[PDB]
């Protein structure tokens, strides 16, 4: 059929979000739009990496799961038993989209299940339900060739992390690479002092507990803030604020 | 009926590819075999990233420019003019993928253009052949839903190779922050007198012709191939190898 | 008599200036020596001087930071050479090997009290010219790594948008108008925000607003631009 | 005695690069010709080298506990401290210490002794200050091979060691693609990767596998999160 023009829109989303970066939200719009029902991309441990509602149905115990952005535990493992994809599932299975539940209020209450596959590993759960209409071979489709893309943006964002994770602990450890023997000795009394990420630093408080020069607490404090790992700032009578996740943590290796 | 059967071969390939290649012989043999006709994956330039044959033509004309790999910069120029899918442009034209002297037998012989778009960059050029019948709305969708996904995948290329040609640099450079000045200066009159990638390392007077310790070259040396940047073998009168692409243009500052 | 006083003194100040390097050596020498002190540079190049009873001549007065050159006799004087040129008088001290000492002093010609307090001081310069190199080389390649590790964090179009920016402040600092770039080539706003933190984040640069007249960045890094200059 | 301080002078003037005051020890114990102990504030010997051998546990790295915490509070230089004579020198910006039965220790042998504990002070702060300098090197060109990877083959690299237990040992081909579901090939790219940077080098080895070594003493900690 026109489904030619159904898929043009949903390449054309794609056809600029492709690169950086990853945005679930208006992606589940889209799909929202062209597959003409609700749309909700769920994780393994079964949080909502993104959704969009297509038609929606007055309910209590629903639109407080879409809150947390989370689906019961009971209901998340469920899915893991979905191998292959599961179309029109109806109102009284043990997958369905809508525990209502008055479910005889809800004959055309749907459901379809699309697994997430990144070929190596199960990465989520699409999650279709529909109040209208059946889920012909032309929503699955759509339904299909998304679920595909998901997985890519999937297997993407997890990849970028790991990338990250490490790019992070290594501009960390370059930062420390420039201390001195005093200078790091500095450095590391001077967040015991703050003991967390935000504090107040009392200058003179240190560089009496050892006689190291508090003019190499200021090294020690360009070096790191020259590498972007933090930013201080001059307040009455020094502020500091760490600009890194691993930094801290890189630190307590001593 | 179910183009959707056609659709999943093509999905299980691309979630099964997730798995960092990229590989666009393995998509194109896919497309070759789903949208049923020929495929020729083209870059900005006019090379061909990827291709898979359904019908085997018989010009030396084309066996010639697919044999190597790049298509005329006429032909090039040309596909920068079609903007959205061409579908089923005769062999009588400036855009057919059948360019032929003998031009009354490949009445039928067809061809469909669709564009690579991704960012907002035209990225590359689908190519579509066949002979038997016009391309249909179904070929369209899994020629369009083809073309869309390879664009996505370049930029994951162009992505991942910022990551990598910035990382081998950072490599490089974090190697260099490892020498002293006499091992440094080392280095670099050691590749002054190799002038290329590899060589023998004499130093019989190369290092005292200048006058530099012939165990400071080997700590010099020691520390460039820690890093990888380098790796040496043996002999009685030492061998060396560059196996960083960037380390020589990176040590080329002074 | 007691060297042990002099040197006792002369080693209290290296132990304090260890690493971090020669104006306060200089310093350190001009007092425990009590003579004019002049540390010069393999080339030429002052690394620090003293001044102890300073000579109003000027055929010399040094923020030339660098000698009427050629000097080539140190060069030539490989050992230490005492007492050369009333008594306007001049010690001659090597640091050259794998820079030069100069002692300069009216009055006393250095006895037997000696030198042996420049040999020492000699030496310990020797070592922090040496350090003054490695712990100049590990810098001025980190830098040229966290630049590079920054840089491999971005995107084609992320760059894209970084290659203009800094092709329109024309310099080091400036305000940019995100506004119009993103219509110069037709990439998203946020990507142009999101490239900028990405830089950002390694302290490449930094970052903040100045309201709707625009956003203004001073680059914190000496070899950002340079390698950025680079296709 | 002006070469008795261009003894000194060109002994450590080379100076230089790297360091290794182990050669500064017998430098001291030739010249001030003495039993020179260079010692550690908690209690290792961080050098030594002996001229007059005493017929006489060094073996070694570190001292009786509270004979540390004895030269700890020796704050100033002392000396002639008897018991076989014995000297001690402070050494902080370490502790220096000497010992003779032969022409006592002169004021000129004490010159030489603090000046030395000057120049083995900037050469551990300077040990120290490089040591750093690497090992947080060490851990950069691990953690800069881990960005390379992605999802898979972190995970790849996981088992993988996590399977090899230790620093050594031989790869068995696919084995391993049972345990992850992944393409082996990417376990391929993994290892090469990772030896690109000098974390590992590796050898294939026929019908039998892939042998692999570590070569970097950060990737094994680092690796461990997870």
């Amino acid at each position: 059929m026109e489904l030619l023009a159904k898929t043009r829109k949903l390449n054309a989303l794609l056809q600029s979000a492709a690169g950086k970066p990853v945005n679930f939200r208006e992606m589940s719009d889209t799909m929202c739009e062209v597959i003409e029902a609700n749309v909700f991309v769920v994780s393994r441990r079964g949080k909502l990496l993104g959704y969009a509602i297509h038609q929606q149905i007055e309910n209590e115990r629903m639109k407080q799961m879409l809150a947390e952005r989370q689906f019961p535990e009971e209901y998340t493992q469920s899915l893991f038993n979905i191998t292959e994809t599961s179309s029109n599932l109806d109102v009284n299975s043990a997958y369905t989209a809508f525990p209502v539940e008055n479910r005889e209020l809800f004959g055309q209450g749907l459901t379809t299940i699309v697994p997430i596959v990144g070929g190596g590993e199960r990465l989520g759960t699409l999650v279709l339900a529909r109040l209208g209409q059946e889920f012909l071979d032309d929503d699955l489709i759509l339904a299909e060739y998304s679920s595909t893309v998901v997985g890519m943006e999937i297997l993407r964002e997890k990849a970028e992390e790991i990338e990250e994770e490490a790019r992070s602990k290594a501009v960390v450890q370059m930062a420390i690479s420039s201390l001195s023997y005093s200078e790091l000795e500095a450095i590391e009394h001077i967040f015991e002092e703050l003991n967390g990420t935000e504090g107040l630093l009392v200058a003179s408080k240190i560089a009496d507990r050892v006689g190291i020069t508090r003019s190499v607490i200021v090294n020690a404090l360009r070096k790191l803030e020259s590498a972007g790992v933090i930013e201080s700032r001059s307040l009455g009578m020094t502020y500091i604020k760490v600009l890194n996740d691993k930094f801290l943590q890189e630190l307590a290796k001593l």
